[PDB]
């Protein structure tokens, strides 16, 4: 799969919001264009004089995540964090030069990402209390991967010492991106635990943090609540559910060549860190067949 490489597969089947820590610092930020920024006030003038109705905002940018020695004590997870912007992704990531400026990168910083916006995005692999996980449908009309299958998530909006309040919005985040498109109450949701880090090879290497989240509802259930907001209570255009069971293959199935790259990496991460037993029991035959 091309499209979607793994930056970080998390240890002991996933880490809580606790054992992890993060600097949020301006040496993480994205590098100024070689030519300069106004290559990417261009690229927004252009934009706001055709839909004016639309608006910037801030976003987090990834730098790099650094896993400490597997075993130890302590914080287990460094994620060293700067700040972007909406307006400067769609300069940067989203612009038909995206591949010209990682080779500039690569050249310039010893950094294919040097020159990159690379907001942070948050994904979850949600289970139900009767073992499916949830899929939406993306709508053929909007701007990115349009008409593919996603899985619950979005792009956090800013606002270990201001650290560990950057760390509590990721984690509330993915929680609140269920609530709002998939209508569900905040108190069927378990705590988030981090299964890893993604990145989407079309978005020029964009990456997401992605969750595993269980809830107390039934596929069922689920689908109530998702249906009851109506056609105006969620961007996607329908919902659906595949067994945990039929999760472990999905790689072979022809509903993978349907997924959009944030939610291949949510799935990959799911089956390497939460499936995959590693004990004598989950391993025997019976409960792990083979091929």
């Amino acid at each position: 799969d091309p499209e979607v490489t793994l930056l970080l597969q998390c240890p002991g089947g996933g880490l809580p919001q606790e054992q992890i820590q993060a600097e949020l610092s301006p040496a993480h930020d994205r590098r100024p264009l070689p030519g300069g920024d106004e290559a990417i006030t261009a690229i927004w003038e252009t934009r706001l004089k055709a839909q004016p109705w639309l608006f910037d905002a801030p976003k987090f940018r990834l730098h790099s995540a650094t896993l400490a020695p597997i075993g130890s004590r302590g914080p287990q997870l460094l994620l060293r964090l700067g700040l972007t912007s909406y307006r400067d992704f769609l300069g940067t990531n989203w612009s038909s030069s995206a591949a010209w400026l990682r080779q500039q990168g690569a050249t310039d910083w010893g950094d294919t990402q040097a020159y990159l916006a690379d907001p942070l995005g948050v994904g979850a692999a949600l289970a139900t209390a009767d073992d499916f996980l949830v899929f939406l449908r993306r709508s053929r009309q909007v701007a990115e991967a349009p008409g593919l299958v996603d899985v619950p998530g979005g792009h956090p909006e800013p606002q270990d010492l201001a650290g560990q309040l950057v760390v509590h919005e990721l984690f509330s985040s993915v929680l609140q991106e269920i609530c709002d498109e998939v209508n569900l109450p905040l108190l069927t949701l378990s705590q988030p635990l981090l299964l890893g880090i993604a990145r989407n090879e079309t978005s020029a290497g964009r990456a997401s943090a992605e969750f595993y989240v269980q809830c107390s509802l039934t596929s069922e259930q689920v689908r109530k609540h998702y249906l009851s907001g109506g056609p105006e209570a969620h961007e996607s255009t329908g919902i659906f559910f595949v067994e945990t069971q039929n999760v472990r293959r999905l790689p072979e199935t022809e509903m993978w060549a349907e997924l959009c790259p944030s939610a291949k990496g949510a799935i990959i991460l799911y089956n390497r860190v939460q499936g995959s037993p590693t004990g004598a029991a989950l391993g025997s035959p019976a409960l792990l067949p083979p091929l």
